[PDB]
C-alpha cells in the first residue's frame, strides 16, 4: 500500500466511523461514507487518487454526535440507502442519492454505540446501545422485533456487535468486560421475524409485540481485563480487543468443541492466538477486515495503521500523527481509508 491521497472536513471534529458501500456494481461508482460531529458525509474514489465530494447531509440537531453508519439496500428495487446513529440514541435512515431523512427510530434509553445488518436479510437491523441493551428492527415494516437485555443481558455500556457469516447468530461486548453470544436462529426468533413482515398498523388497532431475549446462549469475561470495544466472527471463531493492545482469536468451549454444540453453561473458552501492537491503549479504536476476510487492519493512537495478512505491515506519513479511530477497505481490497481525531481522511492504494 501507498498513501495517494489525504484531506479534512470542515468541522475540524473528530470522525468516529467510515464505511465503503459493499453493495455497487463493477463499473459503478467506487462510494464511501464518513461520520463525525453531527455530519455524515459521502465521497468518491476516481484514479490517479482522486477523491470527489458528493454530498452531505447536517442533522437539525447541532448537539447530535453521530458515532456509527451501515450501507444496506431497498429489497425491491435494490437501491442503496444509509443507516446512521450516536449521541442522541436516534436511527436515521438516509437516502444516499438526495441526502435527505427517509425515517427514524426512537426507542433506545441511550446513545448508539454500532449499527449492523443482517448479512442475508437486508431489512433486518441491530443496534447497540448505552443503555445495557441490543435490539432488533426491521425497516420494511418499522416494528421493533426483538430486545436483547435484562437480567442475565449486558451490565453495562454494550460498545460493539457481529452477526456470523450466515446472521444464524450474533456476538456482542462491552464495558463489563463480557462477550455474549445471541442465537436467532431459534424457533422463537424465526417466529418473531416472520410475524414483524406480516405487522401493519393500519390494519390493527393492538401495537407490534416485541420478544424480551433476558437469556443469552453463552457468556465469558475470561478473554480480557478491561471494556471490550470491537468483535468481528471469522467463519466459527472470534476476534475481539479490548484497550491492551491485542486482538485476540479464541473460541467458545474446549478445542474441538463444536459452535452449535455449545451450551449456556458452557464454562470454558480456547485461545487461538494474538494479533499484537503498540500505542493503541484508550477506549473506542475499531478493527476492520476486508470483504473477503484475507486482511485485518487496525489504527493506533499516533497515526500509525496496521495490516495483516490473514492467509504485520505498518502504514505511516509524516502528517499522519492523530489517533485512526477507523479504516475501511473497498469491497476489491484495491483502495483502504483512514480516518482520524483531527477530521482527517487518508487514502491508501495497493
Ligand atoms: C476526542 S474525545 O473527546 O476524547 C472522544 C473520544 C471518543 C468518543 C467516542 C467515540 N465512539 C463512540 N462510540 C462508537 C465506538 C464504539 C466502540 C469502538 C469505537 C467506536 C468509534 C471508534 O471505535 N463513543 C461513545 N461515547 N463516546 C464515544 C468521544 C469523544
Amino acid at each position: 500500500f501507498k498513501c495517494v491521497n489525504s484531506l479534512k472536513e470542515d468541522h475540524n471534529q473528530p470522525l468516529f466511523g467510515v464505511q465503503f458501500n459493499w453493495h455497487s456494481k463493477e463499473g459503478d461508482p467506487l462510494v464511501f461514507a464518513t461520520v463525525g460531529s453531527n455530519r455524515v458525509t459521502l465521497y468518491e474514489c476516481h484514479s490517479q487518487g482522486e477523491i470527489r465530494l458528493l454530498q452531505s447531509y447536517v442533522d437539525a440537531d447541532a448537539d447530535e454526535n453521530f458515532y456509527t453508519c451501515a450501507w444496506t439496500y431497498d429489497s425491491n428495487t435494490s437501491h442503496p440507502l444509509l443507516a446512521v446513529a450516536g449521541s442522541r440514541g436516534i436511527i436515521r435512515i438516509i437516502n444516499p442519492i438526495t441526502m435527505q431523512c427517509i425515517k427514524h427510530y426512537v426507542g433506545h434509553g441511550n446513545a448508539i454505540n454500532e449499527l449492523k445488518f443482517h448479512p442475508r436479510d437486508p431489512n433486518l437491523l441491530l443496534s447497540v446501545s448505552k443503555d445495557h441493551a441490543l435490539r432488533l428492527w426491521n425497516i420494511q415494516t418499522d416494528t421493533l422485533v426483538a430486545i436483547f437485555g435484562g437480567v442475565e443481558g449486558h451490565r453495562d455500556e454494550v460498545l460493539s456487535a457481529d452477526y456470523d457469516l450466515l446472521g444464524e447468530k450474533i456476538m456482542s461486548c462491552g464495558m463489563d468486560h463480557s462477550l455474549k453470544l445471541w442465537r436467532i436462529n431459534s424457533k422463537r426468533m424465526m417466529n418473531a421475524i416472520k410475524e414483524s413482515y406480516d405487522y401493519n398498523p393500519n390494519k390493527t388497532n393492538r401495537p407490534f409485540i416485541s420478544q424480551k431475549i433476558h437469556f443469552p446462549d453463552f457468556s465469558t469475561r475470561d478473554i480480557h481485563r478491561n471494556y471490550v470495544d470491537c468483535v468481528r466472527w471469522l467463519g466459527d471463531l472470534i476476534l475481539s480487543k479490548s484497550c491492551e493492545n491485542a486482538i485476540v482469536c479464541w473460541k467458545p468451549g474446549k478445542m474441538e468443541d463444536d459452535i452449535d454444540k455449545i451450551k449456556p453453561s458452557e464454562s470454558n473458552v480456547t485461545i487461538l492466538g494474538r494479533f499484537d501492537y503498540s500505542q493503541c491503549d484508550i477506549w473506542y479504536m475499531r478493527f476492520s477486515m476486508d470483504f473477503w476476510q484475507k486482511m485485518l487492519a487496525l489504527g493506533n493512537q499516533v497515526g500509525k495503521l496496521y495490516v495483516w495478512d490473514l492467509e504485520c505491515t505498518t502504514l505511516t506519513h509524516h502528517k499522519c500523527g492523530a489517533a485512526i479511530r477507523q479504516t475501511s477497505f473497498s469491497r476489491d481490497s484495491s483502495i483502504l481509508i483512514a480516518v482520524c481525531d483531527d477530521a482527517s481522511i487518508w487514502r491508501w492504494d495497493r
